[PDB]
DNA sequence: CCCAA
DNA sequence: CCCAA
DNA sequence: CCCAA
């Protein structure tokens, strides 16, 4: 059913930021799995405890980009989150909508894995098809994003893509403001932003861009959207200066408001993917299949000089994950001579940039982490780096490795990993149970600074010390309660 | 024989311009074929017939180069071709010292196929050979091109590039002086200009400029003429600039003058070819010859990347035909996975440049191209572009695509293709007998317009319509009535 | 034993010009082996002759880089390199600290072809993985060069490295003093300056820069030192400047500068090579084995184009030895078809850039050198071009190449060589025996210019013509009839 | 692997 | 195929 | 080999 598998999406699979195709944002060991709909029926029919502050906060996440830029991914707290999945799933006949927008191609899809939002899930067939047939014919491709489309989306806005926004300001009850208040409810009941990373708000921010994109559809343009940006082809350049100038009024009808600095037009034919995709894939060592699997084994030279190629591109060029493309071109086809080099190398890349910190996963196994305790000097020092820099991603998944793969962690590391307290980290930190104290120091001065967002920004922590039964539950309502009965686990066992 | 086949070659294969050495300007349903020396004879001997104008126009095409750049290739009438190739035939042996002229590379020559004129028909054995024993020991490459070798190369200076410009002029029969009066009949009595693509406008090019290579040579000078282009091979920089000096006086001695734009000086060693060549064949995902066929098939990957590279390199570079030295590198070793994803690349190639229409025949047999209409669409549209663009090789080579393949065409591009009125196309349109009226009407405002030149400039068009006995003969000599009565046939079946 | 292996590198295999890897400075006719430890030990041990001038001077050789800038190697006069050699050697014991030095790669030590100074001579292996541990954890790299190390090093600072500057300074035997005396003795009893190609010179240089190295290494500073050039990994940009300022009062303290143009400060992560390296590796055609050798065979288009994007890179980037490197990247993997094609683009390469000269020896066997004497006129304007740009690499190698393959050389080129007056050049037209009256006439120069150190600069063709009985020694001592005696030859036959 | 320092 | 939006 | 002049 399309109704069920929605609802086992939003709680089982996309309540944690897993929307990315290949390697995820977060670590394996976390999992929003055995936290099923009915669960999240049962907390949304709680209504004991009482709040001082209105509204939740979340758990924040700080991914790095490939310009190491920061971008924050939230974990929405459960009853927020379950009130707001369980009204998405109560009236989908009335959302189902955003399915059938051909113009958004990032957008809710039944998948075989259990999720509805995949980032990139079409193939490079259709893909290809696609991108030729609408560059067919039009010289000018035009480039806009939207701004703010996470950080200052208006929530009230949520019933003027629905019902329209003279429609919805007469009617000030319909499903969309009920959407719109446990939108806020996600967030300290803020009218601004929505959290990076759950499906729920994918699916708001894809109801809000739906209205946009049926009337530019309307016009005759012809455009792709993926997520904010908006790709559009035309045949004149004032048909692109007309794109921009609808869709501008478009995004304003909604609070929005295009990316000024982001916004381009280029001449067609320009390519498929970015010029720096067709450079790494036109120098890719492993660019040809042989059908037999000793030919295709990359040597030393050609491996750690296509990377050295990397380098040089995304000095120079910068346009996107320059590096991790070329990773993930060069880490399946790699024979045994030539691991601890590339091991080597990607150390030193992932202590420069930490979006490359997972692909140490892939060669984790071949390389001999006893050794002479370099490699635990290494990673010590990754876990520094990514403590001084305040990013979650990195961090996570190098302590993910150290937990899993028996390597020691010195005290003064996690001294500041206290210091930084990212959750998942401190998650990790505390299912490890070797850091109990300092986790319950840290918890306690949550505890005594009665502030409920200081909760609400731990709760994952606060829930995995509350199901090991290592601490109360924080909170004085029946939730945590609730799911501790019913067996749910954020880090379960294999 | 050499004087049998040179006859041979100028009336039955390099009449059309036929020139090139993969594929033609011109779709290979014109052919010049059944158009024997006989005939031509019998055409120079009619006397029939009163012009109220002299000389003869042309049929003009209009082929792109790889900027868009339009180039006017002519097809001369038969009259006047056939005159000044039986003039050429007749006193071949004071013509042929431009046989042995070692610094033409293009030149005529006895081919296999029956041509004398192909450009870039040596193997990349001699000719890697050639600039490498030219190169040696010099460390300046000139690169100078003549101004107007065809738009204004003067058919007076004929008999001066001959016998000498001051015994010309007391001389004033010769048979260059009747060569530069057939030269003219061929293009409206006009003493400046030639019809580029037929090899007699090249033998007299040939002509005038042997006497700059003689003088040149006699100089002790190391260079190599491509057509109009010369490429000097020089020790020291003032032999760099003497060359130019001298050359200069060379061609103003026949009324020619150098490009000043295009003329350069760059350091030895450069590359054997361009830059962009090496460029290309260094990425090439086909580079590398394997022996067996399955292993040289070129992945979807491997030919969308190595194109949009190739497209990269063309707007970065520029610097020559890249988009179509890359398209015959990889158009050859495609598996039927791929067909689809490089046709429609090709086709959206091919409608930003119309030179790349012809590859699109390359792979009209694997492309279902009934389907659901698209390419039907595609290919109007394609025909639009060159209605728009006024090019005749990509609506030539459109419309024998739509003939053979069955594509039908809308009347609003047939309105188009009128409007245009290329005298190539209108031969297709009217071959395929479904739009007899409207090439009618078109005739018939050609012969109430009452000039002989613009019934000259559609004589193909007029003779193609009287050999299938369709409309009268335009003319009132009997020159389309001896090619008719010997079944002269420039639209011959298989 | 180590002693006994230093006695026989120093003077059977270091004493000419012979740290490179692959191919060698001088040609390969030219070896220093037949020259023992005893026979150094008894020219130290004579005290007979009588020298009007102090110390001596040394055969000079001048080595294009890859920029054309001559390079001048010397081979030092076998009296005081005997002398020298001697005292390096009975004082090993105090000079061996050298050997355990971390922080210089290129050092003394034990190598199987007998030698100690080889560049380049660890893998690829720990190479890689030594920069990739030394650059973790640090985001700058810095490339500071000494100025003068081999032209301007202070010989009375030796004894300053080994027991501390104001030690000696008090103390004025010491070994390191004499090493000074010897070292002075090697080259006209100069204070400043070390002959650039002996081993002696290069533990002279590493005495020197020992102490730098540990001041530098007691300070904490993670670096590597090849010859003159320290590359420095830092983990903050002011660590970089303190490397700098620290290395410049080290240097200062023994009369030595940092060059100020060459020394820059990178961000990390770079690449492990120079980027050219990469870019050369990831276009190489040969960069993939196939484990059976008819596959990785290169075409003609193949290398042809490499070697275009090669000479394409040299003269954008222009980094480091570019052509070298892609030569010998595609210089073993010719077929048999394709010989004449890279062979005569390295002709014409080789005529630009002698440093690719010996090259040609590798294809010398499979081209047919008689042929129509073009091969000849070839090699003879190489000749012309090291004779006027007075180049001793090029000149002697394509010498040997003539002599070796029976290569006629005329007249007019050899009156360039004697103008010139190479010494390993002329050894070679000594040896060849045809051109023995001019080079007597120049050795009658030599001599009746009555200056010792014009002597001392072509010491090695006075003794090649002296072994041979075909002139007298031109000194008074018994250096030269002790190495006669003992059969002594630098032109040995294999 | 293949250069140079 | 392999990224990101 | 594969373009253009």
């Amino acid at each position: 059913d399309e109704k069920r598998h929605l609802y086992e999406a939003l709680l089982r699979h996309n309540y944690f930021p897993n929307q990315k195709g290949s390697i995820s944002e977060i670590p394996p060991c976390f999992s929003s799995r055995t936290f099923t709909p009915e669960i999240a029926e049962l907390i949304s029919s709680d209504t004991s405890g009482r709040r001082s502050l209105q509204g939740y906060d979340c758990v924040e996440y700080y991914a790095t980009r490939y310009n190491n830029f920061p971008r924050t991914l939230s974990i929405i707290h459960p009853k927020a989150y379950s009130k707001l999945a369980k009204h998405i799933h109560d009236n989908w006949e009335e959302i189902r909508f955003i399915k059938e927008n051909e113009n958004s191609m990032i957008k809710p899809d039944m998948h075989a894995d259990g999720r509805i939002i995949i980032m990139n899930y079409e193939d490079a067939e259709t893909k290809t098809i696609r991108e030729l047939n609408d560059g067919f014919g039009r010289r000018f491709k035009v480039n806009a994003d939207i701004s703010g489309c996470f950080t200052n989306i208006y929530s009230h806005s949520i019933p003027w893509a629905v019902i329209g926004v003279n429609n919805a300001k007469i009617a000030l009850k319909h499903w969309s403001d009920k959407l719109d208040y446990f939108q806020r409810q996600a967030k300290r009941n803020e009218t601004h932003g929505v959290p990076i990373g759950p499906a729920t708000s994918s699916i708001v921010c894809e109801i809000i861009l739906s209205a946009v994109d049926k009337r530019l559809r309307d016009d005759g343009f012809l455009f792709r959207r993926y997520i904010d940006d908006y790709t559009c082809y035309c045949k004149t350049h004032d048909d692109a200066k007309e794109f921009l100038h609808l869709l501008g009024m478009e995004l304003s009808k909604y609070k929005l408001s295009l990316n000024l600095h982001k916004t381009k037009i280029t001449n067609l034919p320009g390519t498929l993917n970015d010029n720096w995709v067709s450079l790494l894939n036109v120098n890719s060592p492993t660019k040809k299949r042989f059908t037999d699997q000793d030919l295709n084994k990359l040597s030393s030279s050609e491996v750690i000089n296509f990377l050295d190629y990397a380098v040089q591109l995304n000095t120079q060029v910068g346009g996107g994950s320059i590096l991790k493309y070329a990773i993930s071109l060069v880490i399946n086809n790699l024979d045994e001579y030539t691991i601890t080099q590339v091991y080597d190398y990607l150390l030193n890349l992932s202590w420069h940039y930490p979006m490359l910190i997972p692909y140490l996963g892939v060669l984790i196994e071949h390389v001999y982490l006893d050794d002479g305790d370099e490699y635990k000097n290494k990673f010590n020092e990754i876990l520094s780096m990514c403590a001084e820099n305040k990013c979650s991603d990195g961090m996570a998944w190098t302590l993910y490795f150290c937990i899993k793969n028996n390597i020691d962690i010195d005290d003064d590391v996690i001294e500041k990993i206290i210091c930084f307290g990212d959750c998942l980290s401190l998650c990790l930190l505390d299912s490890s149970d070797i850091y109990e104290e300092k986790i319950n120091n840290f918890v306690s001065d949550i505890i005594k600074l009665d502030y409920e967002y200081d909760i609400d920004r731990y709760w994952l922590l606060f829930y995995q010390r509350f199901f090991k039964d290592k601490a109360p539950s924080p909170y004085n309502d029946k939730c945590f309660d609730i799911m501790k009965g019913y067996g749910v686990d954020f880090m379960p066992d294999e």
